[PDB]
């Protein structure tokens, strides 16, 4: 690798770790905000478009119930999620603006991107175009070597967690799985037609599963749907161990062979976790016309930009069921989110 990239990763670390060993912590408070629209609902949390009183900023906040994190066994996690946030710096992750807890609830307060979700996207379209795939990809490629340099597994790529920013580049949203790894890790998380068979065969795994999820996300870009599809997670599961999977003919053979290869079930064998590691990415031939450092520069001009009137236009989300955000007059769990 050039000395440049090498000078750049290496800055890239020193800084991660400055923030990683000396958090932030409780850098605003929920009285500081309106809320303005629920734009996603899950087992443990929500996001929120809130403003800021005082700016007039909006940003999207990410709101967990403690109570609901200790019982669906995720307290690790989202003390991950958070001092990774925290403590990174990249074009193409979101930025975590503030932080803070209550007696009922942990907050993440993150720049809002009004474009809306590459989920929603592709599936108005249908497919994207290889070139515009790849563009998405080559932002994954970069990101996915920075956070490997600074030892960290993202854990949970699909296009729900990319948003579509105002110059139509990506967004990576939702930390709730990354780790910082060094060495092997454990645990059973992700979405199951991006987990690679490390994962669902209960193995040790490493950051392969991210390049992996990667040749997933490629493959549903270009066809419109994911490689290994069916009606119950445990037919998925047994479509991608099994070492088999059907390409479109319309894909084009450059495509098609690095789908191959990041789409192989032998971790040992797979592109992104070899000796040259991201350069077998980075070089194949289907990212050949990829110039990399204008992608880094945002210079590229993107496939498209997401229709939206401005910074508070949710157009681009769907609806919800508007539920209130209330904290108990006695805190909970206090001891298990001390560092949050
Ligand atoms: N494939 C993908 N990006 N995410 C999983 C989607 C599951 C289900 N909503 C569906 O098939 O619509």
């Amino acid at each position: 690798e050039q000395e440049s990239v090498k000078e750049f990763l290496a800055k890239a670390k020193e800084e991660f770790l400055k923030k990683w060993e000396s958090p932030s912590q409780n850098t605003a408070q929920l009285d500081h905000f309106d809320r303005i629209k629920t734009l996603g609902t899950g087992s443990f949390g929500r996001v929120m478009l809130v403003k800021h009183k005082e700016t007039g900023n909006h940003y999207a906040m990410k709101i967990l119930d403690k109570q609901k994190v200790v019982k669906l066994k995720q307290i690790e996690h989202t003390l991950n999620e958070k001092r990774i946030l925290q403590a990174v710096n990249f074009p193409f992750l979101v930025k975590l603006e503030f932080s803070f807890k209550d007696n009922s609830n942990l907050y993440m307060v993150m720049e809002y991107v009004p474009g809306g979700e590459m989920f929603s996207h592709l599936r108005r379209i249908g497919r994207f175009s290889e070139p515009h795939a790849r563009f998405y990809a080559a932002q994954i490629v970069l990101t996915f070597e920075y956070l490997h340099s600074l030892d960290l597994i993202y854990r949970d790529l699909k296009p729900e967690n990319l948003l579509i920013d105002q110059q139509g580049y990506i967004q990576v949203t939702d930390f709730g799985f990354a780790k910082r790894v060094k060495g092997r890790t454990w645990t059973l998380c992700g979405t199951p037609e991006y987990l690679a068979p490390e994962i669902i065969l209960s193995k040790g795994y490493n950051k392969a599963v991210d390049w992996w999820a990667l040749g997933v996300l490629i493959y549903e870009m270009a066809a419109g749907y994911p490689p290994f599809f069916a009606d119950q997670p445990i037919q998925i599961y047994e479509k991608i161990v099994s070492g088999k999977v059907r390409f479109p003919s319309h894909f084009s053979s450059d495509l098609k062979d690095l789908l191959r290869n990041l789409l192989q079930v032998d971790l040992t064998k797979r592109f992104g976790n070899l000796k040259n590691g991201v350069n077998d990415i980075k070089n194949h031939k289907w990212f050949a016309t990829t110039d990399w450092i204008a992608i880094y520069q945002r210079k590229v001009e993107a496939p498209f930009i997401p229709k939206f009137k401005g910074p508070g236009d949710t157009s681009n989300f769907d609806d919800y069921e508007e539920e209130e955000i209330r904290v108990s007059i006695n805190e909970k769990c206090g001891k298990e989110f001390t560092e949050f």
